């Protein structure tokens, strides 16, 4: 019996991670079949039993570059593959260059974690405007909230055409539920800082504050998975690696990073996933960023804005842990777990039905 | 001293006859340069013009996937780009070139500036790639020179801020302007000598999605018109594509009636369409061209990006069903009061490159 | 103005000079506009005013890497130069490989001088399965001859897609009739034109061809041979090596058009595995000696204009003889009030053939 | 009779101005024959320089720049049959063309050699060029007795360096020999260049608002600012300035326009070396837009200081000068010269032929 061919794209950790409950549902279920192409994860592809069927060699490198390649070679594998529907995550531009490679083949697309809006033009480059892209490529988009679907209907997106599925980090993060002895019976700060735009001085900043935290509080501690990237893994290793209140880690399996999670006291990130499962579990996040697509977590006071200011940074942390009143006032937003289900429903309604 | 250096980025004929206005304007004005770097009949529009191209990419060729013709803009853009030290890019229209050409700027951050922006159908992928094209250029540009307050509508309507729309009408009609003045270069021998003191119908049909049947259907229709009306002449300059020609030249050959042409020069065009009767055609340009002579226009097809001309009764859609383009014909040719009923500006003034510059002025040649 | 544009694709001399009289006609007619792409000749296109559009730098190597290359590239440089008809000729890889390409573009093809048959399959290779293959993929044939369409019947063609529009070699022979060594050595002397080129000869067959020229050349003392070889080493080796001796042979080097068909007039007649050569000495009413053991041009057997002789030196010597000896045999192989391949207005009746097909309406 | 083959290798506008005089020297010179590589036309016309060779290489990764420069220009210096190559400054075409040659046992010579900011790998990677080049090279021509110590630092042998001065001051004397005149004539007219990378941005916004704030403070005052050909530099001052009246934004200006332009200036703003060293020469106070520099001579001596980014100081340290007569007159101070008297194409000459025209 006929399966739709729903192919699955992703570079990078992140896409992979919200991708993988949906290529499960659509595992699970009868009516479709996932085919896996990537543009890169080894360690996320074993333990969500994601298998590729195609490995395009290409991200490594100028942006035209990497655009050019993805356009130029991604439609034969989609041919080779038989696919009916491309699904692509985010804001890559891997979702932008492969959506454009599925339109020229007159490949349908659908667009997991449709709508996030900062608000501020090519703010970040190129995020802002492959979201945008994206959204005119795409005919289908799965909306985490109410918000991002309003930002859809503003670019000109017809009502039925955008589903409300909340966000797939979510049924992730509930898939998955040395470091235990550094953790055990203390104050723990989880920080993962990534972003290019805070590499260099930013990022100094921050691991500053840090260190000034950590001498002032001597019972604090902080656990930071370092960025794959050297550049990133020097300013906090040159800033931090003396200090015994710091565990600097390697980039930890996301069960053992969401594990830490739910036994961090609070959240100090630029990561857009980690604002999304940090306030799930009831942690506060401080957001080492001038501004956020995920506004939700600001206005129901989940998260604040506290960018790369180490006094801000000191301040804001110490509120929280001193003050028991501001802390509770950041715990009681983007889904239920349930995404990947309310996305197949939306699959089958649109491409599995007949009037 | 430093001048703004335009880069103008186009691979076909219309691309180049409504950029071509904006080339002028920016090369007399001593605050801009403009930089011509093509894609790709082309030479013909280039001589008429004086457009000097400082670089030719030789990128698109007739059997290429959309893909590929794509990947090598998007690749390969970049490079000339920054070696003619370009400020802002201007892209026109719904070509895969302006969409390509708009990407590989932003991936340089250079400005984009959309030339005709905002045209709609209301036909999701209808036509493919076209209607796409325009969406993805529009999320692209910067600046966005809207021919008509309904096409600036669109593009709010999309999310684009008000004061990045400016409403500067079509340079297609600067551009007839400029042919109109200049019969040297538009007299055409053969064409007079067909055309003088005859009643001329002038039909143009191209695209990709009526090639066979349809096209047929239409080459049906003016066999019909001619047999039935010996003192009604066709002059139908082919698009140069073989499949194209063999369905016109298989049907209307032999018809004395019918002057069959390669295309034309712009000129040599704008001329014929003045001495027309009334068009038939597919083509955006021509919709837009025509009106302004005040002809009726026929439109070859079951949509238009162009509802001003419908909504003023300038133009009507007829599609390529052959019975509705007969009666449709006839009426006009027939009845003097339908004929007035389809003639009075729905598309700008003919100072459009003007308010063009003015617009690329105050964004990028300005300071607080 | 509207002109069809008719691709013309060749590689070789002998395709040039057949398709020149084509060329120059719908160059000269408004209506039509020919598009050259060679697959190699630069003394023909001078001779004839052909300006190649693109020249593929295919020719120099096995048939399959050829034809594969032929096949890979030519549809590029048609699809460019907006070609709507393309045209072949003759029989030879670049006819056929050319016409599947311009076939995969759905390019209409004809095909000049069709229908010739020798009767044995794949003999010769691979001229023989080309016309076959080519017949099929072509809309339109030239036939030089009644004979030649009745061919093209036999293989299922319709007979409203042949013409017999005659040969257009005739054409290109008579725009040459509008040398100080070759009359020097020709002036007042009894000359054999001799040509000898086809692969299946190369060796021993050539050595006994140049045998029967070197017994014939000692037996008549007066007789005297021009020998243009074919650019081919060991073409010109195996007559260097048996006759560069004889003051009575002159080998040459490839002559012009002009300066050949000048020769052909002057001699007494012509010894030739050549199919051009086969149709241009009839015409001029020489006597041809046919160095092969079949031909596709069977008319002037029939007629007696030409005789096959294949290689066997004992035969050519005794024909030449025949034919120098006795003049009742000699006018018995001159008609020069009959025509076999054509009047000479066959570009004209190819033209009128492309504007009845391409370019009318029902 | 035989010629010395000098191989001449650059890539920038930079290297060529400064490696002209020595091009012109070593043809006007029958010893000599100067063998031009480039590695990247107006420089080229207006010194008469004829490239034998032209390598497409820089447009683009360091490491594949380098690999392509290393792997490729072997063939070129081999096929001209080169006897000695001469490379230029900082620049990594300088430091790869010198590895390629070491590698075909041609023997380099260093023109522009010693200069030290003092601090490791800033700039990259124009610090650690220097220090390489200084490894491979044989022969090292010191523009000032300052670098001829820096090289010492460093291990050379001291009968490996000659204090040639520098040719920039040769090539500057080489081109004294209409809307910009217009603009300038009878007004104090400031001239300012700026392109360091590490400067593109917000940096340079500083250094626009600074302009902008001295422009309306002082409306009898005038600058002009030849722009560094790239896009982004281009906005960052077109996007300040374009508006004010006071300044002129120009298209990069060919060496003659530029030197005439920097001879009528009252003082000049920069974050060029080359400038750094032409604007002293011909009397004019530099501010150098860095907070560093690989020439402390001008710092010393007083023709130049340290004023960075900071639009504060910029005011300030340019309203200086332009009220105060005896500030300004303590940056032109007449006596010390710090880069060379501009016959420094020929020093270089005679070093060659003292090492590879002469036997014991
Ligand atoms: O050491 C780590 C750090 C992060 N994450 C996961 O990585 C994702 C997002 O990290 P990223 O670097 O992608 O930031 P983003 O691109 O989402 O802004 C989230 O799902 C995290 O739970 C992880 O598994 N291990
Ligand atoms: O033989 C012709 C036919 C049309 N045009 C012009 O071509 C443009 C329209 O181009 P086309 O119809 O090929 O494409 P479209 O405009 O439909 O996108 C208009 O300005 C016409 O006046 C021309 O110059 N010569
Ligand atoms: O030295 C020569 C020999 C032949 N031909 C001409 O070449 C053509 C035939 O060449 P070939 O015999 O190689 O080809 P074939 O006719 O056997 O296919 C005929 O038109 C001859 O008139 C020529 O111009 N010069
Ligand atoms: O518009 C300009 C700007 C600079 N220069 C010259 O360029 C050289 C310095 O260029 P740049 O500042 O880019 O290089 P740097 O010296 O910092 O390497 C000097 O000799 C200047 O005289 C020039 O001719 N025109
Ligand atoms: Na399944
Ligand atoms: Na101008
Ligand atoms: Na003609
Ligand atoms: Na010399």
């Amino acid at each position: 019996h006929m399966a739709l061919r729903v192919g699955i794209v992703y570079g990078t950790r992140p896409e992979a991670i919200k991708l993988a409950p949906l290529v499960l549902a659509l595992d699970a279920d009868p009516g479709f079949e996932p085919v896996i192409i990537t543009t890169g994860l080894d360690e996320i592809n074993e333990l969500f039993g994601l298998r590729p069927r195609h490995n395009l060699d290409i991200m490594r490198q100028r942006l035209s570059a990497m655009a050019s390649r993805i356009v130029g070679e991604l439609g034969d594998p989609l041919l080779d593959e038989l696919v009916d529907v491309a699904v692509v995550q985010g804001d890559t531009s891997t979702a932008f260059a492969a959506a454009y490679a599925a339109a020229c083949e007159r490949i349908p697309v659908a667009h997991l974690e449709a709508g996030l809006r900062t608000g501020d033009r090519f703010e970040p480059f190129p995020e802002e405007i492959n979201r945008r892209l994206i959204t005119q490529l795409a005919d289908l988009h799965f909306a985490p909230t109410a918000d991002a679907a309003g930002n859809l209907l503003a670019e000109g997106v017809r009502s039925d055409d955008v589903y409300v599925t909340g966000n797939t980090v979510i049924d992730a993060m509930h898939l998955v539920l040395e470091l235990d002895a550094f953790t055990e019976g203390r104050q723990t700060v989880l920080l993962t800082m990534h972003r290019r735009e805070s590499w260099g001085i930013p990022m100094g900043r921050v691991a500053a504050a840090v260190a000034e935290l950590c001498r002032s509080r001597p019972t604090l501690r902080f656990v930071i998975p370092l960025h794959p990237n050297p550049e990133v893994r020097r300013v906090f290793r040159s800033h931090l690696s003396s200090l015994t209140q710091v565990l600097l880690c390697e980039p930890l399996r996301y069960s053992e990073f969401i594990r830490l999670m739910h036994r961090a006291v609070l959240v100090l990130t630029d990561s857009g996933g980690v604002q999304e499962e940090a306030p799930t579990l009831g942690k506060p996040v401080l957001v080492l960023r001038d501004r956020t697509e995920r506004p939700e977590g600001i206005a129901a006071g989940c998260a604040r804005l506290v960018g790369t200011d180490p006094a801000l940074i000191v301040k804001e942390v110490g509120r929280l842990l001193d003050d028991p009143e501001a802390y509770e006032a950041m715990r009681r937003c983007y889904g239920e777990g349930d995404a990947a289900a309310r996305c197949l429903e939306a699959l089958r309604e649109r491409w599995l039905s007949s009037p």
